[PDB]
Formats: structure tokens, C-alpha cells, sequence
């Protein structure tokens, strides 16, 4: 895996910011895409674009090839059974609100739970928040161990056997934890109830394999994994798909329309109502097919170089809190003693630097870790320990900037 | 105008399909892009891509701005009063479901009717079907008349002091029918209903203006006005806006999150959940900045041209039926004799030629119009009277071919 070779790829890396080299720290809030994506739009738009499916014409059928040939890498990609199971929306926030819609608000009655985590991002609380509002239902979470974990214990005792969903994320976008999924599945599923796994964080950096994990639903990003914005997946099980009803209705998802009444497609373009995110979808098929060629395996391994080293230097670093466990994903949460993180992102970006400061949308995590902000630095396969040498280095000056006025 | 300087923007027209010079006649289906567009995707991907809004680093500022600025270009784009009311969603089908839910399932009883027509698109029919199920409202359809235009007298003796909703296509996609907004506006207004227009295939093609139609909502597509898939708007007046709940949860559209409850950014944020369609968005600003440089009066007056010639050369054919009224957007619905319009647009792209064949996600419409299916040329600002007389020989050719075997 040759780091050199793939930062070529990314045209976006090679330029300046108030005169220094971008250093760029900001992929868990979105990642750069490599030439092989950013020339599929190219084609598609010079060569192809069409609308699809009812294909009569030449490009409307080398369109529909394009869309749902990328459904099928989606399927291979996270080894799904069926393209039935594989819905593409326009990113993990609609996905898993198609759950909390279609499946939750159809399935609680007073009584059940919906069970979730202090350490959930915004898009995998508020859905939960109004379906339980919504049916009368009642929302339990999950308590943290001290270093940002869950124990299965806590799992064992917070989910019942009035538990009708356990939604929870597979890594943190804050703490970096990587959280034991496919144990908590079979917890869920001895309660009775299904798991619903936030992947937005884990998808781009590790291998998915929802048969293994046995997941019942699974969101995540393509804006976060190579691949252009506006786009994302829903996976779910065929079974319950099938018997969950559409969230939005309109052409290309139906099979009838009455003048009162009207009767779906079947799976997966029951859920895709309208005209589909063609281009965007066919873009994050390239942005699969790259990072296959790499090798999420691979990309795992860099990033955990990268977080081990990043740890390290952090420590070394006096009057630097860092939240969240040793064993971790490719980011790190941190905040500097008596200077908010928004000063030091400021800073930073004056260095070149791209960090992200603020609550990163898990305002119940930020008051768990008794903190009102922090500032965030994620590292992806185009980043090098060099880059974490100018963050801490910058870190070191913005500490003593700070300490002299 | 000239018609040669437009089509060199568009790289997709200059090649050949089975041997002939690609005639490209399905842009009511989706439309071309012009370099303009395509390069602004480029360039954002190339240079400046970075996640939007809590701007602390200067990629992420561009970004930003630049999603922001493509919102300020809608609004003037459609003469909305303010960017609170300019709400960035994945499409027409999106942004009508929307107000289905957001709007028609907060303000529907038993007793309240939605008002639609019998030329409605799929998606401005099953949203509306679902939303008076939910509520135990009706639903009524406003008749046509035989050439399939509305009178404003069957408005009023449709729409009551019981309707809530009217909801009406502006232009239809596939008797080429231009609707008057305006008055039926008014009778909705007269009647305490609002209305909500379907505005796919009119805003690619005229001059719109939402103060002046004075709509209540107004639902658009991108990808039918030179700009990129999986994007689209929806407009609504700010004062029904702020009245009505999100129809999707997350991130970004939260001001505070608790455990259990949370509360709402201030419009049009409050409509945003997840991370935004950020490159499509700001595609389909430079969309908008390409159509004003040629003038939308000026796009609307080449396609009456391109009508009127249409519809005179397929007078001139016999055994060829053209379905809706003489005044009318740029597209001709049709059928042979005999001839089932698949096979019709099956050997019309033999001769490079391409068109749709089907119901055009209006089935309650073919039922009407007493067909099972039709097929359809329809024209954009890159089209010419030789590409229509290529179609009309085709078809005098396909009669012949048919009629012989």
C-alpha cells in the first residue's frame, strides 16, 4: 500500500492554504475523492446519462446498466444475499430514517423500547426520538464504561424483552470506539427485537460483511468512503423489507396506480421513489471498485498505524485531553487545556490544517464526557504520520500562543 | 440564440448510436448537461470539497459558501422572497412527498378533500393518496375537457369550502399542457386551500415566478434543467414553512438535542437533516447561471418554435394520433396505428433516434386518454427543426416497415 502513490490520485491534496501545504484532518466529516470517481461523473455526464430502467433507447439502456451495475458492487461490497436488500438514498441520515418511518413506526406499541447509546450521532437519535413519540413507545440507552466502550453486560441489562429495536453505531464519528456489533446482535435478536447499525464511520475504513455482523439494517455514507455526495445505502434483510411499506411514494415505485389506490414494485425499487440519484450512485460503485483495488484490510491496517502513532504524540502533548478508548478507528477527539477547540481549529487552519471543532452532532455524548465542545482530527488511506507530526507540532505552538497572551 | 454555439457545451450529442448520428428526443424525460455544469462538479470535487455550515477551516468555508451561494441563485431563479423559503431536497418526487407529510398529514380530517387532476404524475398522486388514507380525508380529481386542458369553471365547481389541497402539475409531461396556475391559485386561495404545484417540466423551460403564480409550494428537479441527478427543491411560502414539522430527523436540522427531545434550526435548515447534496446543489447553481445566460423567454420561445413545427409535420402523417391541446410545452405523446409505441421507439433508435414509450408515470392519464401506453419526443434548448424531421421520416419509414411485414 504505497502512500505516495495513492495521494497522486487526489488532485484536491495538492494545494495551499494560507501558504502552507494542506494538511487535511477532515475525513470522518467528509473524505477527497480520487480521479477514478471524479472522471465516472465525467463519462457519465459526456458519454451516457440517460434516464433509466424501461430502457428503449441506447444510452437510457448503458444508463440502467451504470445504476443498477453499482447496485450490485454495494451488494458484493458489504456481501448482502440479494440487490433486493440494497436501497440507495441520499445518505445514512435518509436511510435510517426509512427505518424509524417504514419499520418502527409500523412496529411499537406502548410498552416496547427502542434502545440506543449515549454515544449515537444526532442521525441515529431524533428518528428513534419521534417514532417513539409517535407510537407511544418508550426510548432506553445504553450506559458507557469509562474509557467510551459499551459492555455486553450493560446490553444484557438495557435491552428486554420489551425491546423492539436496538439501533446502535458501529464506530463513533467522536470516541473512535469500535463497538461490538455482532454480539450485540444476538442479544437483540434473543429479546426478540431487531438491531439497526448506524455504519456511516465504519464503511469506509474496514470491511462490512453484513452476513457475518447479521445486522437487520445497515446505513451508511457514500459522501465519507471516495465517493461523491447525495448518495447512501440502506441495507436491509429481504424479509422485513418486504414487509415494511414504502417511506415516500411516487413514479418507478409503483406497479399500479388507481385513481385511490396503487400497488408497489417490488424490492429494492419499492423504496426508490422518483427519478433515482443516477450519476451519484454510479460514482460510488468507482469509489467501491477503488477502494477494493486497495483493499479495506489494508486501509484498516494504515489507519490503525496511523491512530497508534497519533495516540502516542498526543501523550506526549502537555495540557491535551483525549476522549475515548486506546483500541480505536483512525480519529482522535481531543481538547486543549483552557483554549476552545474552535481557537485551536482556527489556528490550525492558519497552518494549513483541517480539523473539525464543535459537538460533531452527539450533543448527548459531548455532556456524557462533560465537555460543551472539542475539536476532532480523522485520518484516511491519503494520510501520513508527516501530517500527524504538523498537527501535534501545531498543537505545541497553539499551547504556547495561547499561554503568552 | 444560436442553436450551434449551445449544442458545442454538450459533449453527450456529438456521437453516433448504432451507426446514425444520435437525435437525443427524451430530454422530458432527463436532460443533458452543458460543460458549464459538468466542470463546476469538476472543479468542486478537484479543489474545494469539504462538509458545509460550522465553517473553522478554509476548504470548509468554499464548500460552504459555495453551497449557500446556489441557494441564493434559486431563489432568484424562481423570485421566492427569501432563502428560508428555497428548501434543497433530491428531487420533484422528494419535495412532494414532503409536503405530504410535513403539510397534508398535520392539517387533514374526515370531511377535508385534496384536489388533483386526471394528468397528474405518480408523484403528485400517490403522495396525496397515502396522506387522505392516513387522515380519513377524500380525494377528488378535477376533470379534463377533450383536449385535455383544465377549464377554471370544472376548478371551481371542484375544489369546495371542504378542500385543503389543490395539487396540480404546471406543465404536463405528456399532453404538453401549460396549466393556469395563477387562477387556479386564486380559487384555492378564494376556498381557504393552499396549492401545490408540480413544477418538473416547467421550471427547465420558462420563466417561473412564485410570487406572481402566487403558489403556496412549488416542487423542481435538477436533472430536467441541465443540472445533476439527485437533486432537486422544494419551495414553500416561509409562513407554512415554519408551521410545519420536519419530515426527516438528524443532524445539522437540530439546534438542541436531549435525551428525549430535541428542537429545530431555523428554516430552511430545519428541512436539511444529514450531511447536504452538496456538489449536486451547487451543480445545479451553475445550471441556473447557464439557462439565465441564454434566457429562459428565449428557451420557452425556441421550443414554441419547435412545437408548432412538430405538430404541423405530424399532421402530415397518416395513421399517427397526437394526444393533448395545440398550445403547448416543447413534446409530442403520440401512437401509430397499429403499431405498439415500445416497437415504435425500439426501431426509432435503430435509426439513432431517442424517445420514451410507456404510460410516463401517468396511468390514471393513459386510462383517460383510452391507450395502454404512448410514446413520446420531447425538446430542449440543444434541439432543431432537422432532428424533428428526422423523426417524422423515421415514423413514415416505421409505418411503411410495419405495414409491410
Amino acid at each position: 500500500m504505497n502512500i505516495t502513490d495513492i495521494r497522486e490520485q487526489f488532485p484536491i491534496l495538492h494545494q495551499q492554504v494560507n501558504g502552507h501545504d494542506l494538511v487535511y484532518l477532515d475525513s470522518a466529516a467528509t473524505s477527497q475523492k480520487p480521479r477514478a470517481v471524479i472522471e465516472t461523473l465525467d463519462k457519465y455526464y459526456n458519454q451516457y446519462n440517460s434516464n433509466v430502467h424501461r430502457g428503449v433507447h441506447t444510452l437510457g439502456t448503458r444508463a440502467t446498466d451504470g445504476y443498477e451495475g453499482a447496485r450490485e458492487k454495494v451488494r458484493k461490497f458489504i456481501n448482502a444475499k440479494s440487490m433486493a436488500e440494497i436501497i440507495f438514498t441520499k445518505g445514512t441520515t435518509t436511510s435510517l430514517n426509512m427505518v424509524a418511518l417504514s419499520y418502527a413506526r409500523a412496529n411499537l406499541k406502548p410498552g416496547d423500547e427502542v434502545v440506543i447509546t449515549y454515544m449515537e450521532h444526532h442521525a441515529n437519535i431524533i428518528p428513534w426520538q419521534q417514532a417513539v413519540k409517535a407510537t407511544g413507545a418508550t426510548l432506553k440507552y445504553i450506559p458507557l464504561q469509562e474509557d467510551g466502550t459499551i459492555s455486553l453486560e450493560d446490553v444484557r441489562e438495557t435491552v428486554t424483552s420489551n425491546t423492539k429495536i436496538v439501533a446502535v453505531s458501529h464506530v463513533s464519528n467522536v470516541l473512535g470506539t469500535v463497538n461490538p456489533i455482532k454480539e450485540m446482535a444476538k442479544i437483540a435478536h434473543d429479546n426478540g427485537a431487531v438491531i439497526v447499525v448506524d455504519g456511516a464511520q465504519s464503511t469506509p475504513h474496514m470491511k462490512i460483511d453484513v452476513q457475518d455482523l447479521d445486522c437487520d439494517f445497515f446505513a451508511l455514507s457514500s459522501h465519507k468512503m471516495c465517493g461523491p455526495t447525495g448518495v447512501g445505502v440502506l441495507y436491509g434483510k429481504k424479509a422485513l423489507l418486504e414487509n415494511m411499506e414504502p417511506a415516500e411514494f411516487g413514479g418507478e415505485m409503483i406497479d399500479f396506480v388507481g385513481l385511490y389506490e396503487s400497488t408497489w414494485k417490488e424490492l429494492p425499487w419499492k423504496f426508490e421513489a422518483g427519478t433515482p440519484i443516477i450519476a451519484g450512485a454510479i460514482g460510488l460503485g468507482a469509489a467501491i471498485d477503488f477502494l477494493e483495488e486497495i483493499g479495506l484490510d489494508e486501509i484498516s491496517r494504515h489507519e490503525h498505524k496511523l491512530a497508534a502513532y497519533a495516540l502516542e504524540r498526543f501523550r506526549q502533548l502537555d495540557g491535551v485531553t483525549v476522549y475515548g478508548p486506546e483500541e480505536r478507528a483512525g480519529l482522535v477527539t481531543f481538547n486543549l487545556d483552557d483554549v476552545h477547540p474552535h481557537d485551536v481549529a482556527t489556528v490550525l487552519d492558519a497552518e494549513g490544517i483541517a480539523v473539525r471543532a464543535g459537538h460533531h452532532c452527539a450533543q448527548p455524548l459531548m455532556k456524557w464526557l462533560d465537555v460543551t465542545a472539542t475539536a476532532r482530527a480523522s485520518f484516511y488511506l491519503y494520510n501520513t504520520e508527516e501530517e500527524i507530526d504538523k498537527l501535534v507540532e501545531a498543537l505545541q505552538k497553539t499551547k504556547e500562543y495561547f499561554t503568552n497572551v
